[PDB]
């Protein structure tokens, strides 16, 4: 089974060149399901990084992201915590030998089964926003940890008004309160500024106010120590906001707000971070339509789409960027073209407008940066399977997990 | 009630007196006292072959082709291959479930207009020999592939109104239509017939009026090059519940007088259709259980309410499907009780995970039950399993006299 299969990366090649080649093999096969070449040897270099950048912070990986059982075993052996928001991801972590310590159920809103199971299995630290959680917790979980989640502002966002987590500083207060009547643990803060930052200030206040949360646990006569700054990493350097800028202005506000000799504990939930870059789709043309503008006008349909991998366009307000395969000739033709997905649906459209050289079918498209939030919430709309992932990793990779694993 | 072993293929008894609100109102009860309560489906199979009797009267001249991706639920399938209707597959793993039912290939039409060329080889291999198409690359595939295949030539409509618009992917003008009849006619290609799409949730029954006599007209282009056209594929469309502007009758009341003027039965004609969500949307009532519960004071009170189904699972179909959802109480209110806005959410992390923005509901607490009817189409077929959340369960069943129908049915 492939899930658990990886194969060796030689020494001068990359992902990129084990994408190649794989191609190349099939150009004749006619066999040309879509496929995600899988480097953890690119997680490997994630967590390094982390650990420069972020010296302080112990990283607990978002399961939701993308629960790859190789994902979560590299990871485990990497010695990262791990986030779950449910039985089964926590499960899942537990299957492959992480004691409940490393595990954060960081799900505001939980069924009160799933709270079970999770008291059941040793999990103790939980995160809460709300005054009925504290109902639920204290009958279903009653020794439990809790991490007050407190809301953050994303001024970008479309429903702005009506925010799922977080409470506000006013909230927080009487839900310590309430906490403390209960007979019930808070021993921290968490917070998420979110994916679409574009201001790394925003993580400043968030650790201002998680601040002040603290000393109203002081207040209240709670021992507070456990400071969970949350996600919204980039995972890749396409992006205008890169890790370092963002981590060069978090560390001063931990510094300031939560210093080292306090006592505090200082985690993270990133996903994306760990897993984004790792993962590039290849998706062959099944189909093709030329439709005259005589401007030239072409629309290519490939093997994976909105109900696949691609529904990160929808949920995760994600922008992809079609890559060739073959290296293009410098002086040859580009057309306006679109890019559609297999399904029925008219509005299974990866790219509305682009310029491609004309393409033929059985060519391949690359995507590069599919790690995160995309194979976790594919379906098999329409009956299309979900392509197949092949793990990569270089010696020098298994070495470096060695390390990390003593 | 309890599925024991399989969930796909067990069947539960509805007795005399019941319907499917009543199985939910038992099975809610059945959970009071314990902490249980993941969401849950009732699936109605004898919904189904209503739906079946209610098309026999309403489109008599038209053969059913279900739309399997619009609910492949292995009972469904089933349902209806005993109760005699074709399907419409858009897949290899679609044409494999159907035929591991027991489906000669004759009662499957591969209406994928732009299949993958393995596909496109899987369904020769297995002999399914009826497949769409409306493009020239198409036919090149189909020559290398499937040499031997009945096409039938896909034709744009205009879907403007319609809910869900399937032209500007799919379907050849006239002035293409006159040029992929030649192509083929030059590489060797047998086309039968002319299929359309008028658009999933259609509202304009004029529009099939058009598509008809647009498919006329490429009949006669293909009479003109030497063809034999006998198969008009009227695609799907039709509403799958009575909470619709525009009922299925009215529908059929146009279909079937334009139908007699442009294909009259003398012709020799076959007519089929590709019905989706019309077979199953009503069939499917959706339970979900409210999880956690927020107070926020405007005091004018409001309510945020999480349930254990969301925009991941069954209500997918509100980015997907555009569908609007209607909340149901278990205990219909009684009139004085006193309303409240409220939000309903899913439970992924996601902040854009919500059900219903806002609503009018009485004050309701953690471990009450909400009530989605019409959730067969469109649903479960695309749900993921996100946040690690697990798929509700679907109870399936039928009444004694409903199962008599189909015996019916399949003699
Ligand atoms: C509570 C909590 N912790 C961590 C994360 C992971 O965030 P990353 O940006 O680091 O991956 C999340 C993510 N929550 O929502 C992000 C969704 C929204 C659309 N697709 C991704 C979290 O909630
Ligand atoms: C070719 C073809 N045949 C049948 C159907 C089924 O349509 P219904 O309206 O009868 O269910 C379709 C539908 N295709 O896409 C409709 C999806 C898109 C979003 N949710 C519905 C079809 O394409």
């Amino acid at each position: 089974n492939e899930e658990f299969d990886c194969h060796f990366l030689d020494e001068g090649f990359t992902a990129k060149d084990i994408l190649d080649q794989k191609i190349n093999e099939v150009s004749s096969s006619d066999d040309k399901d879509a496929f995600y070449v899988a480097d953890l040897g690119d997680i490997l270099k994630k967590h390094l990084r982390w650990l420069k950048a972020l010296p302080r912070v112990t990283p607990f990986y978002a399961v939701k992201c993308n629960d790859s059982k190789a994902i979560v075993k590299t990871l485990a052996a990497t010695g990262t915590g791990f986030d779950c928001a449910s039985k089964t991801e926590i499960q899942l972590v537990q299957s492959l030998g992480v004691p409940p310590e490393r595990i954060i159920y960081a799900n505001p809103c939980k069924q009160v089964s799933q709270i079970k199971y999770a008291a059941n299995n040793g999990v103790q630290m939980m995160t809460f926003d709300s005054e009925v959680e504290l109902m639920k917790v204290a009958r279903a979980h009653p020794k439990a940890k809790l991490v007050l989640r407190i809301a953050t502002d994303d001024s970008k966002a479309v429903c702005r008004l009506s925010v799922k987590f977080g409470a506000t500083l006013r909230t927080s207060r009487l839900l310590l309160e309430r906490a403390k009547e209960l007979n019930i643990d808070v021993v921290g803060v968490s917070f998420h500024v979110g994916s679409g930052c574009t201001d790394p200030e925003t993580f400043v206040q968030a650790i201002s106010d998680a601040r002040c949360v603290f000393d109203m646990g002081a207040e209240v006569g709670f021992s507070m120590y456990l400071l969970d700054i949350g996600g919204g990493f980039p995972g890749s350097e396409d992006v205008k906001l890169k890790f370092e800028e963002i981590t060069g202005v978090i560390n001063p506000a931990l510094d300031k707000y939560f210093p080292s000799d306090s006592g505090v504990r200082i985690i993270a939930e990133p996903g994306r971070y760990y897993v984004a870059s790792a993962f590039t789709l290849a998706v062959n043309i099944i189909a093709k339509k030329i439709v005259l503008k005589s401007e030239q006008t072409f629309m290519y349909y490939v093997n994976d789409g909105v109900y696949g991998s691609f529904n990160c366009i929808l949920y995760d307000h994600a922008h992809v960027k079609p890559l060739l395969q073959k290296r293009p000739k410098p002086d040859e033709k580009y057309y306006s073209s679109s890019i559609w997905g297999p399904t029925c649906d008219g509005l299974d459209r990866i790219v509305e407008r682009c310029d491609l050289p004309e393409m033929h079918v059985g060519d391949w498209m690359l995507f590069e940066n599919m790690g995160a939030y995309t194979v976790a919430a594919a379906s098999t709309f329409n009956g299309f399977q979900r392509p197949t992932i092949y793990y990569v990793m270089s010696g020098p990779a298994w070495q470096l997990m060695q390390q990390f694993q003593n």
